[PDB]
């Protein structure tokens, strides 16, 4: 059997768990984060002799040396940190090396980085990783984009980070056709570099739409017992019992509903705007997603302006 | 202490009422079925286990053949509106004091509370049952949200637990019974409250369903339109909808029964308005569901008016 | 020839001003508010000797007695207050008397009240009054509903409060049949009782839509100099100068823009009823819906989704 | 200033020719040229005698404008490649000091790029968003322009001529203090460097589209209050024209759009908003009303039928 070696930059609640799961599947990791505390923490959390701490990115480039290609998975805050790290890695890594980006990066930035790194020979892969904390125990749903050769090369570590066939039944109609079978295992090559983060962005948009639908549904259910109604028109409904009964054989059953049922038994903001850009770039209406994000995408000045205008309308200046 | 089976009449033998009768017979219960079409009532008798389904020709024949039990239970699943109202009135005329009348259709919950009062005048117990599952519910169980008196709920508990999916393989939500909640919700059927609350919960359920469905719809639309010719090939991605839908079922946030239906389809009404009406009655904002409803409403005049105003703005009248 | 007499219940910044304007057009008013101080204050602001104060509603009903019908304009906080006042006036007033409702009442409530008061022989009129504080000097845009006979009866007291033909240029094509000419004066009989507050509701919807359009436009303008953009892609625009230049022959010139230009150089969820109308008639209203949900927000609906997302990414 | 100026005008459409006619009516001289010689001579005939000179080519008017301190050329052509080609041809023909005004609907980034390109040739570039349409010939054009302060102060006569003026529009209380551009009270405003004029014109068009859609759906609700979809007991047959008219007198919705709506209802009873939404996205600014107004202009062939297909499969299953 063969195992692979991956560097990992950014050791948060997803990068550290990615490293731990990679070590649990036999692979070697070279980890590094801004705070050495969490770096040593994930080194202690990984399998014995499978995680090596790196103090700098030069240290990681030195510790990834060897025959096979050096793959570096970057899970840093999206924005300037990720861009700086990717440029520094393009400076440090060699020809055949691979730069994977798992952050919440703009997909156009991924296309630009791939174009910039192809000149230096470095292959660039963009990965949207879904699962959060459970991915360490239940596998990560990964939508990635890159070259076919790099995808076939990096397939081992992705199949290690993937959930697998798991408990989910196969949907009828996936037989014999021209589909990517790896999709049934939790990870999918969506296309060239940038497509993985694009489909991750649309995935998050759908997630926010469903989340807001749940929010207003449960809010209607709660407000059915509000004082604004007559007692003869009130229902004191149990939110937890409804969220629990909905989990079994209903049209609304989902993972979001499982989270909702677990939460009800216990008691920036414009991240979606990129999606609606892709919506207006393609002349496709997206009213539900737009409303869902504008429930949380709010401007204080845009509101106090209109409020001052209305107060001047009905009360004047003084 | 219940170790036998029950006897229920069923009026309205469609693709859900007939499935309910067949599922009751497969679970040991006896049914007395009748429909407007004699062919289909004999058909659903032929679809049930031998000796467990008895055909009735009129509602009087059903009320007669159902005598003997402690309470005659009559489940009516007819088109909501005038048909179901006429049937409930005829049953209130035919049934006696102890008898129970269950309404499984998509009736307005206000009509449910009205019928409940009117039949409580005659001593007849009225129960409203929102049934979610569609055709699948025949084999996978029906998620049921029902409202009625507590005694009647305890009486019809066998048939509701029979039609329900059950505990199943779905994992229990941590923190459930420590607080002493309703355990029957863990089987797929929940007593929501007085008569009318079950159809209310089912209505909000279908509103959330429409919201999530529209979210998935515009998400996959934004995905498909990445390969539309309205963009330059420099800015196009030829994404595979089936592969994306399949990879999303493996531990992603958008994993849902709706996503299962969407994946299967890609590899191959009335209650949203009432939910928005309840939201208006309770002064709760529902942007996602309001937009999902406005996707159903389409006015060509709403845009033609503004376009004519703009044409007059930039071209004038005379 | 003659002048008319009106009772006024509710003397806020709108009722007191309509009373004062009615007195400035020669009409007599009988005023009353819950706080006696503001009642005796509205008295005195009116024309001398033409405004009389009332202490109770029975006192007003006694002070309105005479040959012609007793008209009572009610401008109270919409809800239970206005409903209770109208139900009291239904008992105090008699046959033929007129009850005007100027508050922000649900139009279905207006239809119901009209049906309830028609049995007692009392005519009911619903008036949506637009203008606010500016209407005292510039007249009130009034959209009312009631009986045609009642509409023709209260025409003097509405033409007094109306702005008139004014300096506003006439729109070409306004000399055919089926056109109410009084609409060119600022007051219009929309239809039966309830239609006035209905059209006022849609008017407020349009107002909020335009207000949010202005807000988003000026937001996009001011944020062109925000540090989130590179310096080579930034403009330091002047909000007041733009609001001023837009007043002179632009497509966006409006009264809202005039208020905006005066405010810039100076530096709950009631629209949902509109939405219900749009839902009842299968009419898409995306712009009004977005404008409303900018101001219509739910505490539980927001913190619930935020808790679900926090559970998703952190547990 | 006690004289008039001479300006060339390229693109004699329903606004370019009207701009030339309004400039000549205010005493200025114009040198006009269009691809169609017939409409060129027509615009010459529509202007005051001796104040409009026809030109057959761009070089002809470039030679006809010589002698002046700076040759000013106003271009109102279809935005895109036509205007770009014309502007670069003028950059090739005109010399250092001359002024190129762009009155079309050009993207403001194109304006800043053209300004940077022409500033190296010494040519001053100005972008002028012109609002008013065909009415501006009689009522004046609301102009939001961007350029250097020098070229702004130079072409100030022709802009103040095309502007509507102070007029009968009441002054805003509180405009007597310092720090304000007084020319804004005349109908034209220097917004900033080149490109800012078309930017604010774009935001202006976005607000226009928002208010237009608001009026549209409002009148739709009103008209549908008498729809057959409602019971007879819940219907109002409202008069749209009368409502639009009564709204013009001292209501909150009184506007020029309302005047156009009322004039249209007496007869029977657009790419700037997308770039405005793009600017809002670039600046992390929410624009719900404008985004909804834009989505009303889009049509989704699959967005609704896909959800309906999924629901049909939910309640009926996949047969085969």
């Amino acid at each position: 059997q063969g195992h692979m070696r991956i560097g990992i930059i950014g050791l948060g609640r997803m990068g550290g768990n990615i490293a731990v799961r990679l070590t649990r599947h036999g692979h070697d990791v070279v980890v590094h984060d801004r705070t050495s505390e969490v770096t040593t923490s994930v080194v202690g959390r990984c399998e014995a002799g499978r995680a090596t701490p790196a103090d700098t990115l030069a240290d990681m480039a030195k510790l990834l040396e060897g025959d096979e290609h050096r793959v570096v998975w970057v899970m840093l805050p999206a924005g300037a940190i990720t861009e700086d790290c990717v440029q520094q890695l393009g400076g440090l890594l060699g020809r055949g090396d691979i730069i994977i980006d798992g952050g919440n990066t703009y997909y156009k930035d991924d296309v630009r980085r791939s174009a910039e790194l192809a000149e230096k020979g470095i292959s660039y892969v963009d990965v949207g990783t879904s699962g959060g904390v459970w991915g360490l125990e239940r596998g990560y749903c990964m939508m990635f984009g890159g070259t076919k050769e790099t995808a076939e090369y990096i397939d081992p570590i992705l199949s290690a980070l993937a959930p697998g066939i798991g408990d989910v039944p196969r949907t009828p109609g996936r037989d014999e056709a021209g589909h990517d079978p790896r999709a049934e295992q939790g990870y999918l090559h969506c296309g060239p570099a940038g497509s993985g983060h694009f489909v991750k962005m649309v995935h998050n948009g759908i997630e926010y739409g469903m989340m807001q639908a749940f929010a207003e549904g449960f809010d209607i259910m709660k407000s059915k017992n509000s004082p604004i109604l007559a007692e003869k028109d009130r229902f004191e409904l149990n939110m937890g019992d409804i969220a629990e009964v909905w989990r079994r054989g209903s049209v609304v059953s989902s993972w979001l509903l499982d989270l909702t049922a677990e939460a009800l038994t216990r008691s920036d903001s414009g991240e979606g705007r990129w999606t609606i850009e892709a919506a207006i770039e393609e002349d496709v209406p997206a009213p539900v997603m737009t409303a869902a994000l504008f429930t949380r995408f709010r401007s204080r000045s845009g509101n106090n302006f209109a409020e001052k205008i209305l107060s001047a309308q009905r009360f004047g200046f003084g």
